[PDB]
DNA sequence: TGGGACTTTTTGA
DNA sequence: TTCAAAAAGTCCCA
C-alpha cells in the first residue's frame, strides 16, 4: 500500500536513454519530458543528468545560435529546472523528496502532488517516461472504478487494470513527433481484457519497441511480469515494431553494465512484427513459429469451442467451510447425499486426475434451516460471519450457508475434460469419477451432436501432445515464471482436427490411459507412447 | 532472502 | 439470475 516501487537502475538508464538518444538538443532546446508517477524521482534524475551533459556539451553552439548571455553553463540548472523536467504523483513525501534532491543536484520546479488521471493538463510533452501503478480489478476503490467507467472507457473496462488509463493518458498528451517509453505488465499484450487498449496503442501511436521479459523477475520480492514499451507519434511510412523477448527466464538482471548488452546477446531473441498486420490479438512470434501457427490454424476446421461445451469450477465464497478432509470426523455429521469429491489444480496429470483428497458439501441442497442443523452449528457456522459478508449474502440473494457460485450439479457428475488455470504445459485429463473442483480447474464436455466425430481420448491424446503444447504456448497468456493461463477465452479457441490418423492416435491416448491407471505403473513407455503420438500428429499437421 | 510449489474469491457484466 | 476474468500473486523453506 506504501505505492513506491524502485525500477532498476539498468532499466531506467535504459528507458532514459532510449527516449533522449537522438534529441537535436540544437533545433529544439525546451525540450518537456515528464513522468506522471515519478514517486521519488528514479526516472527524472537521470533525465536531468542526460539534459544536463547534453546541454554542457553543446553550450557553445547555443550560445552562438541563441541568445549568448542566456545561454551559459551556469544557467544549465535553472533552464533544465525552469523549462525542461516535470513530474506528478499523489504522495506528498516524494514529491518533497524529489524536490530536494532536484534543487540538491547543483526556481520554479514543475512537480505536481495529483491524480494523473483527473489533473487538467495545460499543455503536451515531447517525452514522457516513468513506471505507472498496477492496480487491478480487486485492489481499486469502487468509486474511483466507476470514474475510471465512465471517463476512460475507450481502454478501461470489466477486469481491466489502472495503468491501462496511463497508457491513455501517456497516448493523449503525447506531442506529435513525441517519443513516450514505459514500462509496464505484460499481460496486456494477450488478456482479453486489454484488447481495447491495444486497439487503442494500435490506432494512435506508432509502436517502436516491445521488450518481453516474459516470465522473469524484474522487481525484487515482487509477483509481476514486466514488459518495455517504446512508441512515438512521428510521421512514418512503414511501421514495424522490433520485438525482444528472452529466451532464458532465469537471469539477474545485473549480468551486464547496459541492458542493451542483454538485448543484444543470446540471452534475448530479436525479431520484427508489422503493425499494420496485427489483428485484435497480438501474435508476437518469430517466422518459424509464424508460419507453424498459421499452418496449423489452415490445416484445422474444428474449434474446442465448437464442439464442446466449457464451465469454471464450483466458488464457494469461502472454502475453509464447505471443504474438508476425507478423513474429517466431521464428515460423519453430513450424509453422503451432500457430499462431493474435490480436486485442485496440483491434483489434474496428463491423462488422469489423482483421487479425491478433500470433501466439498454443497449446502445448496439443505431444504430447512431447522433440518440439517448440527452441520450448520457445527461445521459451516464457524465461518457464519465471513459468509454473511459474501455479496450475494449482504443482498439477500444467497443465504449465510449457501454456496455463493454453485454451478448445477449436472455438468460436473458426468463424463468430462478437466484442465488446471495455470500450468507449465499442457495437461487436460479425463475425470470418471464426477470430481467437483473450485476455480482453479476448468472443464468441458463434448456436445453430444460431436460424440461420434470425436472422443474424449482423441482429444486428450492430441491437446496434451508437445505439438499442441507449443501450439497453445504461442498465444498464451504469460502469468509469471513457469506459469501460463489455461482459460477458456483462449483454451476454447484451441483448433483440433481429424484425418486417417484418428484411429491410431486415440488407440495410443487408450493404452497411455490403461498404463497410467495400473498399480505398477511404470511411466517409461508411456513416454515413447507420447513420442509416437507426436510424430502422428505432426505428419497429420504437415510440420 | 531468493526460489519453487501452488492457487481464493472478489468482481463486472 | 449467474456466467467467468483477474497475478505490483501468496506462502514456505534451505
Amino acid at each position: 500500500a506504501s505505492g513506491i516501487y524502485y525500477t532498476p537502475k539498468i532499466i531506467v538508464d535504459y528507458i532514459v536513454k532510449k527516449t533522449l538518444k537522438n534529441h537535436d538538443i540544437i533545433k529544439n532546446p525546451y525540450p518537456r519530458i515528464l513522468d506522471i508517477s515519478c514517486g521519488c524521482g528514479n526516472f527524472l534524475l537521470e533525465v536531468y543528468d542526460i539534459l544536463y551533459d547534453l546541454f554542457e556539451e553543446n553550450i557553445y553552439e547555443l550560445k552562438k545560435k541563441y541568445d549568448e548571455n542566456y545561454w551559459t553553463v551556469d544557467n544549465i540548472h535553472r533552464h533544465i529546472l525552469n523549462y525542461c523536467i516535470y513530474g506528478a504523483d499523489i504522495d506528498e513525501k516524494a514529491i518533497s523528496i524529489l524536490k530536494d534532491s532536484l534543487t540538491n543536484k547543483k526556481i520554479k520546479i514543475n512537480l505536481f502532488c495529483c491524480d494523473s488521471l483527473k489533473k487538467k493538463w495545460r499543455y503536451k510533452f515531447d517525452y514522457i517516461v516513468g513506471n505507472p501503478p498496477y492496480i487491478g480489478h480487486k485492489k481499486l476503490e469502487k468509486k474511483y472504478k466507476k470514474f475510471l467507467l465512465e471517463k476512460y472507457s475507450e481502454v478501461y473496462k470489466d477486469k481491466a487494470d489502472l495503468y491501462f488509463c496511463f497508457y491513455k493518458k501517456i497516448i493523449d498528451i503525447l506531442k506529435q513527433g513525441g517519443i513516450g517509453s514505459v514500462i509496464t505488465p505484460r499481460y496486456f499484450l494477450e488478456s482479453l481484457s486489454g484488447k481495447d487498449l491495444r486497439e487503442y496503442i494500435k490506432s494512435n501511436v506508432n509502436v517502436q519497441e516491445i521488450v518481453d521479459f516474459l516470465g522473469a523477475n524484474i522487481f525484487k520480492n515482487i509477483g509481476v511480469s514486466s514488459c518495455i514499451l517504446t512508441f512515438d507519434k512521428k510521421k512514418t511510412k512503414e511501421t514495424y515494431i522490433d520485438v525482444f523477448k528472452i529466451k532464458n527466464e532465469d537471469i539477474c538482471i545485473n549480468k551486464f553494465e547496459t541492458l542493451e548488452e542483454l538485448l543484444k546477446s543470446s540471452k534475448f531473441e530479436h525479431f520484427n512484427i508489422n503493425q499494420r498486420l496485427l489483428s485484435d490479438e497480438w501474435i508476437l512470434v518469430n517466422k518459424d513459429d509464424e508460419t507453424f501457427y498459421n499452418k496449423i490454424q489452415e490445416k484445422c476446421k474444428y474449434s474446442l469451442e465448437d464442439i464442446a461445451i466449457s464451465f469454471q469450477g464450483i466458488i464457494t465464497g469461502c472454502d475453509k467451510a464447505f471443504i474438508l478432509s476425507k478423513d474429517d470426523v466431521k464428515l460423519n455429521l453430513v450424509d453422503d447425499k451432500f457430499l462431493k469429491c474435490w480436486i485442485k489444480s496440483k491434483n489434474i496429470n496428463k491423462y488422469i486426475v489423482d483421487k479425491s483428497e478433500y470433501r466439498l458439501i454443497y449446502s445448496n441442497d439443505i431444504d430447512n434451516e431447522n433440518t440439517n442443523k448440527r452441520i450448520l452449528d457445527e461445521i459451516i457456522g464457524l465461518y457464519k460471519t465471513k459468509l454473511e459478508n459474501r455479496r450475494e449474502c449482504k443482498s439477500g440473494i444467497r443465504k449465510w450457508y449457501e454456496l455463493q457460485w454453485g454451478r448445477e450439479k449436472l455438468f460436473f457428475e458426468r463424463k468430462k475434460i478437466m484442465y488446471p488455470y495455470k500450468s507449465n504445459e499442457n495437461r487436460f485429463a479425463i475425470d470418471y469419477d464426477n470430481n467437483f473442483s473450485s476455480a482453479d480447474v476448468y472443464s468441458f464436455f463434448i456436445k453430444e451432436e460431436y460424440l461420434d466425430k470425436f472422443s474424449y481420448e482423441y482429444l486428450v491424446g492430441i491437446l496434451n501432445s508437445s505439438v499442441y503444447d507449443k501450439y497453445f504456448k504461442i498465444t498464451a497468456k504469460k502469468m509469471s515464471k513457469n506459469i501460463y493461463d489455461y482459460y477458456p477465452n483462449k483454451v476454447m479457441k484451441i483448433r483440433i482436427f481429424r484425418d486417417n490418423n484418428y484411429e491410431e492416435i486415440e488407440n495410443l491416448s487408450k493404452q497411455i490411459i490403461s498404463i497410467l491407471l495400473n498399480k505398477s505403473i511404470d511411466k517409461g513407455k508411456v513416454e515413447k507412447l507420447q513420442i509416437k503420438m507426436d510424430n502422428l500428429i505432426m505428419d497429420s499437421l504437415g510440420i
